[PDB]
């Protein structure tokens, strides 16, 4: 029960990879310690080859049986259909990877004659053939990190006639399942703002609530056949046409339970039979077998008064505690049942009493000031790999700007509001794109979003509130410093007076502009405007902006 057989043909790049933080003009401006960053290539591919591949065990009780039950109970609820060939087409980001069958992603977009039917013959192979496995690319990721090296994360996904046929069996099924199924557990349904209402209201819902993290060695490896098909048994509980039944039995045998990996050259390169990390299943399965894993575990360990948060492999628990000594082992016990399910941690899971101190989806709760004073709850995180690949992408065009996906996600935070709005609306003031939509990622899923628009996607998300925060907690203020001090990123005085410069610009420009001004960085002046709504602001179409989780999943919107 190998995750991963191998060949010993390499992992290959299908482009030139750089390692080293390039660097120009702007970059000096952002930080100063440019080798404490990095991209991974392919050359550690083998290394995280051999973390990657084990042997999986799995022993499955009563409690795991239990809740499977209640889970499929509450998806018989589901009712879901099919995309027309045009609807997945039209959810295909623009520079998804081309099809080795002559046509790309634009063509697909623009329904060509050509795509149109290799999809078409794609989709009537899945009904007709439930056996033959599919053969998908192994690539490695080139991703930013700052040090302490990580080896590249691996990819595989199948080809794009295929990517399109799994939206139309399945895009429906993984967008609505999960919060049916998991209900208030299922973390991608919430804004950043939504999930610290949630985790700060479950907090205070225990008399005395005990809380932690749960961190997955390697999750989509230890994820099983079993697995899959329990994830496929979950689907199929749904009310479906029979001929979606047919292509998710299809893709579950042919796709989601394994096959060959072939690199970017077309050699074999192995054979998996874990969780592919490019599929459009990947969040939804994750995120069932997670909570699936877990729930039964909680009984098992007899936590008492389990309430779940699950995102993908990213798990919280808040409990009733009971005692520090008996939370203590009820929680040893808890992974003991994690790892009997085949989902071992990392590292050991700890009790936490302070809601504050839990990290999950690498963020955690914490508590500034708004303008009139109040406690305002917001989530944070650590900066490191945020201004790591702000870095990056001051000096290289980038297919996902993080700096934009971080601005939204952590605009009330003290580290997003100095340093990354000041840094790039300086860049892009000067070089007149303040108005060029951009890419960005949101729970893994694609958005072309334009930058002149922040405000009001601000203050959909997050409130006015997110204009005048105020206050940090000490504890905060330290993680910011530290990371400033580590990055060799320039002082407060410095952003400030940045800050007043991109304002007093922006403002005489009038229009979305001057509203950028006016509300990113009134915190820059000494004498503070009084903010208010934005009129355009509920003319933003944000639903479907935070429904579920589609990581490796090729999604745009
Ligand atoms: C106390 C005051 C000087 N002040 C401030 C500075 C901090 C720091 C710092 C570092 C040491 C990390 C540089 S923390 C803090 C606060 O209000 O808690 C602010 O007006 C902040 C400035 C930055 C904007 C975006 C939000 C308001």
């Amino acid at each position: 029960h190998h995750s991963y057989t191998w060949t010993g043909a390499l992992i290959t790049p299908c482009a030139a990879e750089e390692s080293k933080l390039p660097i120009n003009a702007l970059s000096n401006s952002l930080l100063r310690h440019h080798n404490m960053v990095y991209a991974t290539t392919s050359r550690s591919a083998g290394l995280r080859q051999k973390k990657v591949t084990f042997d999986r065990l799995q022993v499955l009780d009563d409690h795991y049986r239990d809740v499977l039950k209640e889970m499929k109970a509450k998806a018989s609820t589901v009712k879901a259909k099919l995309l027309s060939v045009e609807e997945a087409c039209k959810l295909t980001p623009p520079h998804s990877a081309k099809s080795k069958f002559g046509y790309g992603a634009k063509d697909v977009r623009n329904l060509s004659s050509k795509a149109v039917n290799h999809i078409h013959s794609v989709w009537k192979d899945l009904l007709e053939d439930t056996v033959t496995p599919i053969d998908t690319t192994i690539m490695a990721k080139n991703e930013v990190f700052c040090v302490q090296r990580k080896p590249a994360r691996l990819i595989v996904f199948p080809d794009l006639g295929v990517r399109v046929c799994e939206k139309m069996a399945l895009y429906d099924v993984v967008s609505t399942l999960p919060q049916v199924v998991m209900g208030s557990s299922y973390g991608f349904q919430y804004s950043p703002g939504q999930r610290v209402e949630f985790l700060v209201n479950t907090w205070k819902s225990k008399k005395n609530p005990m809380g932690f993290s749960y961190d997955t060695r390697c999750f989509d490896s230890t994820v099983t056949e079993n697995d899959i098909r329990v994830e496929e048994s979950i689907y199929q509980c749904c009310d479906l046409a029979p001929e979606a039944r047919q292509a998710i039995k299809s893709l579950t045998e042919r796709l989601y339970i394994g096959g060959p990996l072939t690199n970017s050259k077309g050699q074999n390169c192995g054979y998996r039979r874990c969780r592919a990390s490019g599929v459009l299943t990947t969040s939804c399965g994750n995120t069932l077998t997670c909570y699936l894993k877990a729930s039964a575990a909680c009984r098992a360990a007899k936590l008492q008064d389990c309430t779940m948060l699950v995102n993908g492999d990213d798990l919280v628990v808040i409990c009733e505690s009971a005692g520090v000594q008996e939370d203590a082992a009820s929680l040893r016990a808890f992974t003991e049942a994690m790892t009997r399910y085949s989902a071992p941690p990392g590292d050991p899971p700890q009790p936490e009493y302070d809601l504050e101190l839990i990290t999950s989806c690498s963020s955690n709760v914490s508590v500034a000031h708004d303008a009139s004073g109040k406690r305002v709850y917001y989530l944070t995180r650590d900066p490191t790999t945020p201004l790591a690949r702000a870095a990056w992408e001051t000096a290289r065009h980038t297919p996902v700007n993080s700096w934009l996906g971080n601005i939204i996600m952590y605009a009330p935070t003290l580290w997003a509001r100095m340093i990354l709005m000041t840094h790039f609306f300086s860049i892009l003031l000067a070089q007149e794109q303040l108005e060029k939509a951009l890419d960005c990622q949101i729970y893994g899923a694609c958005y072309s979003i334009e930058p002149l628009d922040l405000p009001q996607i601000i203050e959909r998300l997050h409130g006015l509130s997110a204009f005048s925060l105020h206050s940090y907690s000490p504890g905060e203020i330290n993680r910011v410093a530290s990371c400033l001090r580590k990055l060799g990123v320039p002082p407060l005085r410095v952003w400030r007076h940045r800050a007043r410069s991109v304002r007093a610009r922006l403002l005489s420009q009038g229009g979305r502009a001057a509203t950028c001004g006016k509300y990113l960085f009134n915190w820059a002046v000494k004498t503070k405007l009084k903010l208010t709504p934005i009129p355009a602001a509920s003319q933003l179409d944000l639903s479907g902006w935070f429904v579920a989780g589609y990581s490796g999943g090729d999604i745009y919107h």
